[PDB]
C-alpha cells in the first residue's frame, strides 16, 4: 500500500525489439509504484510453470490483477492473454491506460479501441523514443 | 427459448472454419458475435464504440461463450475476459497443428468445468461441438 501497485500486459512474440520496449517500459513504470507482470509470475515458478503450470500463472497472474492500483498494457501485437487481462481488469473496475504504436500499420481491435472512456480507459499512441515521456506524463498528471 | 450462444473468432482455413463453427453452433442455440455487431455501422467517430457496446449485451446475455483461440486476437481474449467476470460458461477451441503455444493466460484460465480449452484437428470441428452442446 505503501506505493501505487502498477499491474502491466505486454507482449514479446515479435521478438528483440519487443523485448527491449517491455523492459524499457516495466522500467519507467518503476519510477511510478511496484510493477508486476506475467513475466513475474513465470520467473517465479521456473519448473513448475510442466502439466497445470499454466494455471498457476494464470492464478498468480489474475491475484496480483485484482490488486492493482493501474493497469498499463502494450496493445501494438496482437495478442490473447493482453486481451484477456484488459478484459479481467475492465471488470475489476481498474484504470487502464493501453499504448499503441500506429507505426505498426495496423488497426487496433474495436474492441479496445471501444473501450475507451477517455478517462478510466484510455489508448494513448505513441511513437519509438516517447513512450517514457509519455508515461511521465500520464502518471505525473495522474498517480 | 433458445440457449443463447456467443461466438469470438478471428485466412481461407481461418474463415471456412469460422463459417463451420457458427453454423454448427446453430442446431443448439441462436448464435450472435462481434461481426454482427460491426455489421450494424454502416457510417465514423464512435463507432467502435457502439461495437463494443452491443457486443457486450449480447455477451452478458449468453447463455454459453464459445472462442476460437488458435489466432492471436486482443478481442477475443478481451470478449473471454468479460466473459469469465460474467459468470459464463466458456469453451474454448485450439488447433496445435497451427504449430503455436496457446497463451498461458488461456490455456491457464481452464479449470475443466465452466472454462475448458480443447484441442481439436480441423477435420473434427463439429464432432467436438456436438460432444459439448447434446
Ligand atoms: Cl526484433
Ligand atoms: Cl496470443
Ligand atoms: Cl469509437
Ligand atoms: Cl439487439
Ligand atoms: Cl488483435
Ligand atoms: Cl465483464
Ligand atoms: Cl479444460
Ligand atoms: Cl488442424
Amino acid at each position: 500500500g505503501m506505493r501505487p501497485a502498477l499491474y502491466f500486459c505486454g507482449s514479446i512474440r515479435g521478438g528483440r525489439e519487443d523485448r527491449t520496449l517491455y523492459e524499457r517500459i516495466v522500467s519507467r513504470l518503476r519510477r511510478f509504484g511496484t510493477v508486476l507482470t506475467e513475466h513475474v509470475a513465470a520467473a517465479e515458478l521456473g519448473a513448475r510453470g510442466a502439466a497445470g503450470g499454466d494455471r498457476l500463472i494464470h492464478e498468480q497472474a489474475l491475484e496480483w490483477l485484482q490488486q492493482a492500483d493501474v493497469v498499463v498494457a502494450e496493445v501494438t501485437q496482437p495478442s490473447l492473454g493482453v486481451g484477456y487481462e484488459l478484459g479481467r481488469a475492465v471488470a475489476f473496475n481498474k484504470r487502464i491506460l493501453c499504448l499503441f504504436r500506429p507505426q505498426s500499420g495496423r488497426v487496433l481491435s474495436a474492441m479496445i479501441r471501444g473501450a475507451a472512456d477517455g478517462s478510466r480507459f484510455q489508448v494513448w499512441d505513441y511513437e519509438e523514443g516517447e513512450v517514457e515521456a509519455l508515461l511521465d506524463r500520464y502518471f505525473e498528471a495522474d498517480p
